[PDB]
């Protein structure tokens, strides 16, 4: 009975963000079977929206909490739960097995993968409608990889990009196009981006944007802009001075397009951004150094103008407080005439930067745009690390 | 295929209260993971009626319960979850975050509304059918602010009331006319009532009765009587000298209709009232003095008769056990000729009473009058603060 | 679209008894958060059959067990859970609050009544599709009080017998006739029954069958005949020289089918009976006693023939272990041309019988006949209860 | 409105294996109400496909996990719980109750079997659409016992395999022929198989095939062929020189089709084979000694060819870590022109190898395969046993 949905919306104006969710998950798991997570997303369905990340196998109060910095291992899971709860044992549904993911609903049903497998001989399974449909083998033997957010689609079609290779030099960067699970075509990057890492995508009338990571020399960001109909894309970076990885260097006055603005070398951090002319805003984390604090600043034709700067702006996470990975999700069901643009923030609590607990997990606050120009808030992860001591 | 529910009935005449729900949420909480919770109320779907209250993103064994007598917090949500069962962090439904907030349901889908952000740069973000539809910034800049039990429609048009400025003094009280989660309407506070807070509102065919508090001069109890139809609204005080808000001066014999009746300033305590002619019905503490107690009063027209007295009463709660906050709802759903009336106390637990204990939470009674004259019982928390220690 | 239950079909041949349900309450509460009941039965719908029981408002292992040897208190309530899971804080759906009840379906929708109150001025809430609906006020002044298992309907009607009065002498026992949560009817009880307790009932196509207790003065058991059609009944003892009550005297080789059969007064336990000519069975404790084991005896025409005996039989509950109260239930919708009996056997632990805790709580077994003769096993409780200390 | 599925694909091509699912149920139970359990499976709904296992009626954690390597009591049920997830108090539905079992979806509903009784007087209740259906009493009187795995359904008719009488002598084994839950015939074991046990099944259109655990003299599997049309079977031995059985001797170059090959006495290990020409695939742990580790070798034509050697294969566990069971499962549900062969492997941890703990339990991984050649992974249990000291 459901259709495919086809995206024929734009972007509603962005005046300011407001809370959508919020789920408290360290405190709440200081005393209760919460999940140990890391690398969280949002995504939705025709009739919810739901929070997703990788699990590690283990509770946080757990004993086997210990060692949990470490990114891939065999107890890991794509995990959902309903928005705003945390992940508990109880709640929290596993799509699929493996330790790097994405996930999107075509309007009928649900596609899901995981990669799972030692370094040089992973795999990606694809899972639609909760059933594995295809198979994906390592390329390059080098940690085959994608996403760590939703994908789109349209009209049946949902791209998604993975990455197998160095994270430090040159990788070899494909995007997928699946329908109900299978794959139609793929085809290698092509453009500008010298590095591509942990995509945040989003789709409108235009098509989808995917703005990512560079790890190996830049802190600008690069994006990928696809057309799921004709299945091609093109890539560069956002052109903006406004420098929005971490750890970064200090903004200069102009940006660049077409090639990494050094002076970072071999890191980054998942991240996002909205790309709509006058109507543009970028995520960032406020310190240029670490995963500290978050914002979220309008800066008028990022992607292509060089000079540009911001003209407005919303704190989202203190530089006091932790961040993390960040990314973009709209409910592309949600009734109007415009997407509203949305967008999470991973909120890291423990290794490395909190060494008294032997573990790593997070908990998720998420935004979404509003036409009023609302007032700001800070929205710290709220737990008390000694109180896990 | 649901049509928008229409108030085409009058309220059945109440001749005493039947038990209807109690969670025994501190009982519970001492050996489960149940949440810190506060402000809680009730409200019916068509097919179900759940519990409602602000979460404070931890449960009460959790040591992140240390400090929960404090009001905003970042932390906080409305949630929902089964009736009679405690709000657990498995079955507690997050409805939207924040540390104000308002439900109910039009027949077709729920609306609920919270706020949250700084004193100073609060929004009200309004849910409908599980998504944000509609967002409203501060206008007073000091603590926008809602009913904390549910709102009441008609023919879609759910009337809700907010306030915004001083609890000390004149504040900027408006009702909002929502419907499927758009603004159709607001207005500015008008008639004799001098201070709005917290009201506790029902419906039947004559309009919308709302009972609030006067936070500011008054004992007695400010009333908003809403036409939902034309979007329109008075207000007064109840008339009677039978005075229900908390803490308040010893019962007079003329009461006051059009002003707040003096002795006790800058304090009071969400209630509620049924007025409805000869069949009208008060609740109040027991206790004069703190929120101990709590009793309902048949008071023959308390709105209008500025000397009227009770004829019958009903313990719910023992002066010497803890009560709270109280509100009214109705399931608008239920087969009959007339709407039958129901209320809740919150059974708080805890600071500042309590203080060997570090956090505040509360329980759940809920009654719902009956045709008979039935036997009354009390209803207390139950729990012995001491196993906490 | 669903229609009412009729009862169309007689029993089947019963010729031993197999394991239905069995939930290990006692076992998991020792490490999970199973709530403290007693006072347990089963009952279906059209789609599946549930345990129910009357929680205490606590867990097992919380500190609020101790003192749940108590009977009645505002923290009880009807609870149900999904067959052969333990009652746990997460799965419990509470039906009513209160500390007597019984539960019935239709085949349209259940009826649940819960009596609460202090003993002088107990009140009966009659809930139907989870709305209440009817109440009924303490007629004796005395623990107005009722069955502890499932009711049964024909055509949407559904009797009920409650009891308020004295337990050691006569009392105020009424049969009530429900519809749709309606008081269609209530009589008084007639024929030679002396005193009616904790009736368990079941139904076939020659109408409704109840076997009660008689605290007052006798060990054999009443048994109430319902027809729900003409809405009547009678009453009498089972015939029977096989002694069903506890404690007792050993059995003579003359029954009294008009009359208690005297030895023990002001005592008994809730238990059942399937009366069926030569497809005759009873239940009882193995012990004269006390409440420890649980034997099924086939004695062919037991109402009517006062010199009837064994002549066949089946060991539940070795006598080594503690048992607790009785009851039928079957499942009228199951498909086939007869009717499956079916009954429960609570198997209590803790006080006062294991006083080493300070709780008491039970765990449930459940069996149906088959027209195998298969063999048997016993099914005891399974804790340890030094785990507990 | 379902049908009753029919068996009409052929299995798809078997080039590697694909992870499926994983529960890592003792990591999580370390901190978590995880069920003890042993004997697992999976098994598919047309809408879901789900974890299956022998509850033993504890948590680990609790202190009644002391003794649960016993293979029977009254404590133990078959449970069920949604894929991925561990089985837990709260996740965990009761299929029925025993300590021997299978299960399997006809198309319309799901039939399951629980064996429960004394070791001389045991009974196998077999439910359908969640109510009891039919009973079978032992027949030799030495442990009823079944398959501990799947069964599989053609046009409704689903066969299961029974044994009952010695493990160390001829027993007598029976094939029953459900429909609906009601009995259509049973037969006597015919062929060459010379002892059956703990049958693993799948189905296709050639027929359902089994592959059991010779427990008596052999170290190369019985193998029963079942056309469930005519409702007849023929059995012999996988004919090939590699040996999956546990313990084993070492493969020879000459196996044996018609009775077993010698060399270990008295013990075996549940597993599984798909056997199909040249897609051929069996499974065996790595250790010829204990039950260490998990292989899949493709072996063409090895139910035939007595000389027969790999020619192809997967690691699935190390040798250096724990396995147990293993078994087969189809999703008989999911689109394409073939059945996805699938597996799992039971992660037994605790008693008796591992004897610091006083409890037995498993954690389960699950495969399925693939078209095409994947790199491979190990997949341990993944718990630090010291943790539970
Ligand atoms: C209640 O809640 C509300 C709502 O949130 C809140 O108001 C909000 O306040 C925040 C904080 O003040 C504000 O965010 C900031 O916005 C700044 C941009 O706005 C200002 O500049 C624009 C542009 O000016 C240029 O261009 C104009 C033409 O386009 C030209 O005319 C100018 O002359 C100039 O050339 C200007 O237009 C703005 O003016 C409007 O807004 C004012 C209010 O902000 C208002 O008073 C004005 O009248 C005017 O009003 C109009 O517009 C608003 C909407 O904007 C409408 O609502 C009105 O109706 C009118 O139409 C402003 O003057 C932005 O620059 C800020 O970001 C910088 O600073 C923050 C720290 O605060 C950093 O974290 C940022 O990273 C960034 O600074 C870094 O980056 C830049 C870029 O490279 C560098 O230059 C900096 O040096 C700095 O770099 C360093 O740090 C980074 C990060 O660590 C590092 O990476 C670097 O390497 C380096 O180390 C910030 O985003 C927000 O927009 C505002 N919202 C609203 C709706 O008002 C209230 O305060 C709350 N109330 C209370 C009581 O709390
Ligand atoms: C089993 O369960 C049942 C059911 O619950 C239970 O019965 C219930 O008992 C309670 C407690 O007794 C009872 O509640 C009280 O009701 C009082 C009102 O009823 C009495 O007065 C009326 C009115 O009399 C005036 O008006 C008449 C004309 O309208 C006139 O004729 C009179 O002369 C007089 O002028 C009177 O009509 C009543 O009489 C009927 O009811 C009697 C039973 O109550 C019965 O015996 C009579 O025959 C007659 O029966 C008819 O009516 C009933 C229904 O009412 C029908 O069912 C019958 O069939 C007949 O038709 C009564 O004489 C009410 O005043 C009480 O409230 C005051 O007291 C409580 C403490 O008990 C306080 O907490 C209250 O706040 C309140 O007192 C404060 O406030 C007032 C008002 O300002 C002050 O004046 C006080 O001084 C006091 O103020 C102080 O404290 C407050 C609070 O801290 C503070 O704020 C102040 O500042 C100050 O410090 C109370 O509500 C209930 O109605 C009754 N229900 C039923 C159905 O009977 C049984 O007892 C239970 N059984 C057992 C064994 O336990
Ligand atoms: C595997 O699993 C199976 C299945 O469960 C199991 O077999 C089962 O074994 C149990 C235990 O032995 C058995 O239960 C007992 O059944 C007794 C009744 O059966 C016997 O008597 C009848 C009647 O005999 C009279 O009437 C006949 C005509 O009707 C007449 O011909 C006689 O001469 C006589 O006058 C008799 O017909 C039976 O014979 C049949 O069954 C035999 C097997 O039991 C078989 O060998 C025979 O060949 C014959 O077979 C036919 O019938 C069976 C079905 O029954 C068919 O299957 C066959 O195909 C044939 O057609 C039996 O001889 C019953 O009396 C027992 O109950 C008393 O004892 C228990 C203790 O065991 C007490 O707890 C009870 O309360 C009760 O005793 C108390 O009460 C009585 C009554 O007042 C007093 O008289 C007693 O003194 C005693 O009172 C004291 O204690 C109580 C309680 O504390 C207290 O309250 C008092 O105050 C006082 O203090 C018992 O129920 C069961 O039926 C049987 N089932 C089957 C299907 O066989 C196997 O053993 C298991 N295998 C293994 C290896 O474990
Ligand atoms: C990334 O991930 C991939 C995918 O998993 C992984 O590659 C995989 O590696 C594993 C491990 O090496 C490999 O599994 C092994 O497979 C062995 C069989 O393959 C070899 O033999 C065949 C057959 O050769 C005979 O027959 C031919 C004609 O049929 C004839 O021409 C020959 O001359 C000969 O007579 C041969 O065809 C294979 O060659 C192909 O594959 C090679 C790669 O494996 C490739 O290099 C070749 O070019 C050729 O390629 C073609 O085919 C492949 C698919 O196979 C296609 O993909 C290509 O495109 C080409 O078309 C191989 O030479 C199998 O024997 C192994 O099993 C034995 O050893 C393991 C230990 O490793 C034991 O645990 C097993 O039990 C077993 O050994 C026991 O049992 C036997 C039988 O009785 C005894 O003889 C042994 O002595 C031993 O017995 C002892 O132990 C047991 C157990 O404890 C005990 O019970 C006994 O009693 C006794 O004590 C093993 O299964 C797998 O197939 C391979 N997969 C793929 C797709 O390549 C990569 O390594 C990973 N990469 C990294 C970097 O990690
Ligand atoms: C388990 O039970 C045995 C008795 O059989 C006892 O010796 C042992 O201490 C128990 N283990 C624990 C951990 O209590
Ligand atoms: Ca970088
Ligand atoms: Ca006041
Ligand atoms: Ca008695
Ligand atoms: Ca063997």
């Amino acid at each position: 009975r459901r259709n495919f949905n086809n995206l024929t919306k734009g972007l509603c104006t962005i005046n300011s963000w407001h809370i959508y969710g919020k789920d408290n998950a360290v405190r709440i798991g200081e005393s209760s079977d919460v999940l140990v997570t890391r690398e969280p997303y949002v995504s939705c369905d025709p009739d919810e929206c739901r929070f997703y990340a990788l699990s590690q196998g283990t509770t946080i109060r757990g004993k086997h909490s210990n060692g949990t910095i470490h990114d891939r291992s065999q107890y890991r899971a794509l995990i959902s739960w309903p928005l705003s709860s945390p992940p508990t044992v109880h709640n929290s549904r596993v799509e699929c097995i493996g330790w790097s993911s994405t996930s999107c609903h075509d309007g009928k049903s649900r596609m899901s993968i995981c990669i799972s497998g030692p370094n040089n001989n992973a795999s990606a399974v694809v899972w639609y409608n909760r059933r594995p449909v295809a198979e994906i083998n390592t390329w390059a033997r080098n940690i085959l990889r994608t996403q760590e957010s939703e994908c789109v689609c349209h009209n049946g079609v949902c791209p998604v990009v993975f990455t197998d290779g160095s994270a430090t030099g040159p990788a070899d960067t494909r995007i997928y196009y699946f329908k109900e699970g299978k794959i139609l075509k793929w085809e290698s990057l092509t453009g500008t981006a010298k590095h591509i890492e942990e995509c945040s995508c989003y789709g409108e009338r235009t098509g989808i944007t995917c703005t990512c990571r560079d790890n190996w020399q830049g802190s600008n960001r690069p994006v990928i802009q696809i057309d799921p109909v004709a299945m091609t894309h093109t890539s560069q970076y956002i052109c903006s001075p406004v420098l929005t990885d971490n750890p970064r260097p200090n903004d200069p006055n102009i940006g660049k397009c077409n090639d990494p603005y050094p002076g970072n070398n071999n890191n980054g951090v998942k991240g996002f951004s909205y790309l709509d002319g006058a109507n543009t805003w970028l995520g960032r984390t406020i310190s240029t150094a670490s995963r500290s604090g978050y914002e979220m600043l309008k800066v008028p034709n990022a992607l292509t103008d060089d000079r540009s700067k911001p003209i407005q702006g919303q704190t989202i996470v203190l530089n006091a407080d932790w961040s993390g990975y960040s990314g973009s999700f709209m409910d592309y069901w949600a009734e109007g005439d415009c997407y509203r643009a949305c967008f999470y923030v991973e909120l890291i609590r423990g290794r490395p930067k909190e060494d008294k607990v032997w573990w790593t997990s997070n908990s998720i606050v998420s935004m979404c745009s509003s036409t009023e120009f609302l007032g700001q808030w800070n929205w710290p992860d709220g737990a008390k690390i000694e109180y896990f001591l």
